[PDB]
């Protein structure tokens, strides 16, 4: 238990969100909210019960929106769920997102610890 300022939450939590956005072209798929209707793609609100994306995910760390650093865990791993959830294992953005949650993987562990 315990009380989290966001701004430190942020100088933690942040690197571990641009590791992912550094992997190009991996991150592009997931920089913006998925819009079913511009793609094309009108069953994914059907499967896709909580969307989430980077930028919705780098917006609550800047907003403060985070009170504890599992919150951002869970919102990291949701946008992964999410992908790997709607997209076939041998489609271009399903091997994306293995990468990223490989890389994700090795940053935040260690960060994890360091905030308690
Ligand atoms: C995590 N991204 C994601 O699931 N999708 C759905 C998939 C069918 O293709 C996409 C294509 C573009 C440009 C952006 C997002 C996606």
């Amino acid at each position: 238990k315990k009380i989290f300022k966001p701004e430190e939450l942020r100088q933690a939590l942040m690197p571990t969100l641009e590791a992912l956005y550094r992997q190009d072209p991996e991150s592009l798929p997931f920089r913006q909210p998925v819009d079913p209707q511009l793609l094309g793609i009108p069953d994914y609100f059907d499967i896709v019960k909580n969307p989430m994306d980077l930028s919705t995910i780098k917006r609550k760390l800047d907003t403060g929106q985070y009170q504890e650093p599992w919150q951002y865990v869970d919102d990291v791993w949701l946008m992964f769920n999410n992908a790997w959830l709607y997209n076939r294992k041998t489609s271009r953005v399903y091997k994306f997102c293995s990468k990223l949650a490989e890389v994700f993987e090795q940053e935040i562990d260690p960060v994890m610890q360091s905030l308690g």
